[PDB]
């Protein structure tokens, strides 16, 4: 998704 590469997975 639009985030951090520290984020979760895709959407």
């Amino acid at each position: 998704c639009r985030w951090l590469r520290g984020d979760w997975r895709q959407c």
